[PDB]
């Protein structure tokens, strides 16, 4: 270091601040806008450089390429916590900026493009490891291989506490991708905020609030500008409709959401997705945390854009 800041070209070094931005084409520059962000968000002081860059090519590496959950989801996910924390400055512990960007570029390592319910039926391995959110266990064990590694570890300063409190961060958050858990995390948030119950002073409270802004991040393909969350559900179909092949091939009748004969049922599956997941999802986010409001904003824009494709408005 430590005189060596980052920079990005001036659209970036605009654009990155908005909630929609989009990291571009350019899989070289993806490092780059990372370390950016944790400069920005945590500290030139928070990661040694070095460690810092031999970390995140690890990463890099340990995931797939597989047409969604790859390394370009990875960044994703952390730059729209990147701008989570930047619009609530004052409201996180400096243990949080630091492990959550982290959380963000782990929390699907080594993913392989199938649900926690295929490896259940295909009975993978994984499955008899781990009974309950079964790939995110796994992307947490693949984050701590990948902090053992020599010169990989970016905790390196931290005491002993405040490692385990990090590692404890890191987690939680990896876990909570697990939209299985979203459903009923969100339900408690809403119960909490309404009888004002709420209190971020309360562990358990901050916990669950990290839990909703995890599940924000990781969908936050649906609060794009509509070209980019047009063209992002193509991937993420991809994947499903593969799942759906290999149901199939155990003589499991997929969901239709995962059946690829069942094309045409593509845009009324995004508007309850909208209805039941993203759209609740950013409304108790906004409730929590007024300014992630332009992310509810974007989200209900692509609802109306998936309206528009069931009217053949397009
Ligand atoms: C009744 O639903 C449930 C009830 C209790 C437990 C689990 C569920 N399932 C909920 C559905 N599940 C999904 O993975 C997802 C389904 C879709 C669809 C359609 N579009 N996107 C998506 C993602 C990211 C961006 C844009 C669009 C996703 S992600 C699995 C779990
Ligand atoms: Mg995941
Ligand atoms: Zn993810």
């Amino acid at each position: 270091q430590g005189l060596m800041q980052f920079t990005l070209p001036v659209r970036l070094c605009k654009e990155i601040e908005l909630f929609h931005f989009d990291i571009g084409p350019f899989e070289n520059m993806w490092p780059g806008i990372f370390v950016y962000m944790v400069h920005r968000s945590c500290g030139t002081s928070c990661f040694e450089l070095e460690k810092l860059c031999r970390f995140i090519m690890s990463v890099k590496k340990n995931y797939r390429r597989v047409p969604y959950h790859n390394w370009k989801h990875a960044v994703t996910v952390a730059h729209c916590m990147y701008a989570i924390l930047q619009n609530n400055h004052t409201l996180f512990t400096d243990l949080e900026r630091k492990g959550l960007l982290i959380a963000c570029l782990c929390h699907d390592l080594d993913h392989r493009g199938f649900s926690n319910s295929y490896l259940q039926k295909f009975d993978h391995p994984l499955a008899a490891l781990y009974s309950t959110s079964t790939m995110e266990q796994h992307h947490f064990s693949q984050t701590v291989s990948i902090l053992q590694l020599e010169g990989h570890n970016i905790f390196s300063t931290l005491s002993s506490s405040e490692y385990e409190q990090v590692l404890e961060i890191i987690r939680k958050a990896i876990i909570a991708t697990d939209l299985a858990l979203y459903f009923g995390n969100r339900k408690q948030l809403e119960e909490m905020y309404q009888t004002g119950s709420l209190n971020l002073n309360n562990q358990s409270h901050r916990d669950r609030v990290i839990g909703l802004m995890m599940t924000a991040c990781d969908l936050c393909s649906v609060t794009k500008l509509w070209p980019v969350t047009k063209l992002t559900a193509n991937d993420i179909y991809a994947e499903f409709w593969a799942e759906g092949d290999e149901m199939k091939k155990l003589g499991i009748q997929p969901i239709p959401m995962m059946d690829r004969d069942k094309k045409d049922e593509v845009p009324q599956g995004q508007l309850g997705f909208y209805n039941a997941v993203a759209i609740p999802c950013y409304t108790t986010l906004t409730q929590i945390l007024p300014p992630t409001e332009p992310l509810l904003k974007a989200c209900r824009d692509n609802l109306s854009q998936w309206e528009k494709v069931i009217r053949g408005e397009e």
